[PDB]
């Protein structure tokens, strides 16, 4: 378990992950 | 629950996507 | 103990300290 | 509590920002 505002941070960064990848493929 | 060094490295990942939209807005 | 998503959120940040360091070697 | 894995990213995270604002002062 987490913090609700920790699991919405983690969801930006890997958010952030896919798109990053995405813009570069 | 999480340790409040990650809610804090949580809550600079939050503010730092809010900041980010705000500048490109 | 975190939520697997928060898990993983880590392991690409912690992958993406190692990662910028090894580029400026 | 987290995952040490999360406390480990966390302290990136934090350390990052506060180079980040070093550099820029
Ligand atoms: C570095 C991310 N903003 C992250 C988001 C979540 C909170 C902390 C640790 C990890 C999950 C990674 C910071
Ligand atoms: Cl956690
Ligand atoms: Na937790």
């Amino acid at each position: 378990s987490s913090d609700p505002l920790v699991v919405a941070a983690s969801i930006i960064g890997i958010l952030h992950l896919i798109l990053w990848i995405l813009d570069r493929l």
